């Protein structure tokens, strides 16, 4: 039993907002989903402002778990029987689940929509079976762009409770998706708790976990070896596995004259098996046999990039396109047994060069769902590359980009601690809401036009909580004017009562009348 | 006599780097340029590596000032006798001034290139003669793209010693220009300071001091108090003024219905005098006049944007292109009579109406440099303004934006604080250094190489020492790993020993020998 300590309260971080559910009804069931929103209670006629939520059941004992709220979908649907069970599967019988009406509620979209976009390939739910505690969300390039939190331990830093609280603390401010990365003691036991208490999808690396099976030495990685490890982690509930199966032995070479090499932690071990054995990435030689693994708990497949660049100068070279063709083949593959996919994508790549990565991807991977670490736009500044790569990150976004994989101010230095894990999500949530404005995606204006307006208005409280983050809104405002009469004074300390541009223009518009 | 306290030293901010400078000489006059450089030196058997260095000279006691560096240049040309005393005229009559040839040994570009741009309208080199403490520095999108510093007081909050502290430390971050915005108690005074003890070109918005000159009320404005304002900062050595001439009368009602009005400090004073008396701009009308004071001094114009937008809301409406195209006729007018411009720039834009803006700038104002504040791609997240702006700066510096002004975290909430002046220097020179690699500048993605060289080497103490901040990026390593053994280790606490993928590459490649 860890000791595990709660996070801030929701009411901390976000005051005058409230966690609220839509009731829908899953018709052929007769099943009530409640699809989470938030809503930020605002003053002066304003109407309430709602928004999406990840943060997920509050107040819950990390040692009981959250509520098993898939558990009557998944026994009903096992005792209709099917052959398969992803909703790739079921998309494609014509059949709507609760997971596809949950999601299109929570995107206000209409559900077949959702179905068509999952049997096509081109958006994702990822929901495997066991994990029942699921809130489900969808990645796809026709949906509000989504961002994944890694965290897990290393041989070096953290435990089980750090752990928990990064998970928890995470979705507080906005991850859509987390992945379990622990590379050090208690791998199992980890994920373990971290998905019982986690209401959002959780992904893996399954080889990182094999490698510590065979204690490291990866000459002593095999199928078989990671067959077990892939079962182990169904079980637990996982809802996608990294697998670096396009790292084949014939790329390898092509990486022999890059700046910064094989950058991957999952790609480098690959590599490592491949040329020791003169063999085929084993992963890539037993595609079939993961795919059959997928089928029987909804695993979704997020097809690993392991010869992404690490540096600028090895950006868009012949070792990053080689796998990425290789990606689609798998992609294809993958579709024809049902498998939910996506495509995991760069790295350092600088701007000129982000066309290129989308271009190609769309047409080599059918349009599956694109998930990019970044990428970071230049490599001069370790200690901010939440910043480099959020640029990147918001350009790949407004180009198609469905999932983006966070970087922390720790990226290149160390294991990002809660506070890293903070400013990596607030980076790359406005990253994505950055994209969703210039894909001119639905209703996403609205957020930005209620701050605003708010803003205009001089009622501070309200555009604090409408930020991203409240607290720090507020609190830096305070610096310099903490007075409860400055929530309502029509000027800041940036300009002074008498250079206040909105006030100006508040006189003018009066005068106006 | 103000308490002025120092900043940290240069040794402090950048360990292993020395300031150097590079000696050339203006073979007219034969005067002997000292051009500023840094060099950071290396482990290793790398060679040194030399940046940019705007940080000026360093532990000058601010109540003696700055050494006139350019004096003999300036009495030499008085000497010789001339019309008009702007690098334009200069460049127009085929020559190459001392501050032509600085500036190209600065950018490592050919002097008569420089000219070139220079006579063509295409480049700037805010200058003025009175400010003989400046090291000449060059604004075009020939050129490495620069940034801006906006510092100064108002009447709520800060004071000289904090303002004098604030441009030494954003010139020791990365700050290219500064601005001196104060609209407090003591604006002629500050500025005197600042402009003695700065080694970059200041800028100033010149009907702030105007609007305080006649006690805040703005219907007490008129040419003739603007007219002595303008002589007063040009004999000080303000090398450029933001005049917000565009703003006219007509174009005023073109704001009624938007969501923030207008944002712009001194494009909302003019508003107000514009409809109080219901008559045309005055500086507008008096443009010609302006050039006169401009072209005794050179001070370069910096055409403001007063009806820039301020919420993604009001991006890219009639209002702001307007204004541009009445911008373009300016600069037009400017360069009959040799006067430098540039033109400012938004604003709250999202990032599908970035192309636009610049497409637009380049037609309508015939190449002049672009100067843009952001813009900020979203409003959701006030306490991130820097991060927000710094994808928008980013992508406009792509396509060409010269100058980009920054934005602090403090952006909507107070005057920044010397901290919030270095979290914004950081993440616009990570902007502007983004656009230099998009545009595949020369020799730009040499600093990102050398970073990624000593990345893959494990050369921990070079990569702190080559990045935009060594001792946040070493602070941030050490918090895990903090013994001095670490700075030599083949992993970090990210992956571990037996995680680390470049130590695994470098397993794989002595395999390979
Ligand atoms: N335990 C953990 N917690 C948080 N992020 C992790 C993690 N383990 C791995 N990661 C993520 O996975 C990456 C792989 S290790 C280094 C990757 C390299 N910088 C690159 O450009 O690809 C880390 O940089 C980090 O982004
Ligand atoms: N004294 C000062 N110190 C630092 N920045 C200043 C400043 N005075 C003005 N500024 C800058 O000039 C801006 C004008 S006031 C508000 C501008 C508005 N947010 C907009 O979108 O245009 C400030 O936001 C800040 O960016
Ligand atoms: O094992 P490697 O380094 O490839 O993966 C590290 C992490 O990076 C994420 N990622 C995303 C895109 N490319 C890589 C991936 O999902 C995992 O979170
Ligand atoms: O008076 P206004 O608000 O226009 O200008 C505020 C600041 O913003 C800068 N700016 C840059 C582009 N548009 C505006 C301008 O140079 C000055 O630093
Ligand atoms: S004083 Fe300046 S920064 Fe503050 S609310 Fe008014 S316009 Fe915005
Ligand atoms: S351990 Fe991981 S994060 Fe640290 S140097 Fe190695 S590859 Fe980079
Ligand atoms: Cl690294
Ligand atoms: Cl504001
Ligand atoms: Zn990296
Ligand atoms: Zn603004």
């Amino acid at each position: 039993s860890p000791d595990f300590q709660p996070i801030p309260s929701f009411e901390e971080c976000f005051p005058k907002s409230t966690k609220e559910h839509k009731e829908v009804v899953h018709e052929e069931s007769g099943h009530v989903l409640k699809v989470p929103f938030r809503r930020v209670h605002l003053s002066g006629g304003e109407p309430a402002f709602d928004n999406y939520d990840t943060s997920g059941p509050q107040n819950v004992n990390a040692h009981i778990g959250l509520a098993k709220l898939r558990k009557e979908w998944i026994d009903r649907r096992e005792k209709l029987g099917t052959p398969r069970y992803t909703q790739m599967y079921y998309a494609k019988q014509g059949i709507i689940t609760e997971e596809m009406l949950y999601c299109a509620t929570r995107e206000k979209l209409d559900p077949e929509f959702v179905r068509s976009e999952v049997a096509r390939g081109r958006a994702i739910i990822p929901s495997n079976k066991k994990h029942l505690e699921l809130e489900p969300m969808i990645v796809g390039r026709k949906f509000l762009v989504k961002v994944n939190a890694n965290i897990g331990n290393s041989a070096v830093a953290s435990s089980i409770e750090e752990e928990v609280y990064k998970v928890q603390w995470a979705t507080m401010w906005g991850a859509d998706t987390i992945m379990d990365l622990s590379t050090g003691r208690h791998i199992h036991e980890t994920r373990e708790w971290i998905l019982r208490n986690s209401a959002v999808p959780v992904g893996t690396v399954p080889i990182y976990q094999a490698l510590e099976k065979v204690d490291g030495i990866a000459e002593n990685l095999n199928w078989e070896v990671f067959r077990e490890t892939l079962i182990e982690q169904a079980e637990q509930g996982v809802d996608y596995f990294t697998i670096h199966a396009g790292v084949l032995l014939r790329y390898i070479p092509l990486t022999a004259k890059r700046l910064t090499g094989i950058v991957s932690r999952g790609g480098s071990i690959h590599a490592k098996w491949c040329l020791a054995y003169h063999k085929e990435n084993f992963a890539y030689e037993h595609w079939d046999d993961i795919l059959d693994i997928c089928n029987q708990y909804d695993v979704a497949l997020s097809i690993g990039d392991g010869l992404r660049p690490g540096s600028i100068y090895d950006a868009n070279d012949t070792a990053q396109f080689a796998e990425l063709l290789t990606q689609g083949e798998l992609t294809r593959r993958a579709w024809e047994k049902d498998v939910q996919v996506m495509n995991e994508g760069p790295g350092h790549v600088p701007m000129h060069k982000i066309p290129e990565n989308m271009q190609k991807q769309l047409e080599w991977c059918n349009e599956a769902p694109f998930y990019t670490l970044g990428p970071l736009t230049t490599d001069i500044a370790p200690g901010y590359d939440h910043i480099t790569s959020a640029i990147g990150a918001a350009n790949i976004g407004a180009l198609g980009t469905a999932l983006l994989c966070y970087v922390t101010p720790k990226e290149h230095l160390g294991l990002p601690n809660r506070d890293d894990v903070k400013a990596g999500v607030i980076a790359y949530k406005i990253a994505a809401h950055a994209a969703d404005l210039a894909k001119q995606h639905p209703h996403a204006q609205a957020w930005d036009d209620a701050l605003s307006k708010a803003r205009f208005e001089f009622r501070w409280m309200d555009q604090f909580a409408l930020s991203l983050d409240p607290m720090t809104a507020m609190s830096f405002h305070d610096e310099t004017l903490p007075a409860d009469g400055a929530k309502v004074a029509h000027f800041c300390s940036m300009c002074g009562p008498k250079f206040c541009s909105m006030k100006i223009t508040e006189d003018i518009r009066k005068y106006a009348e």
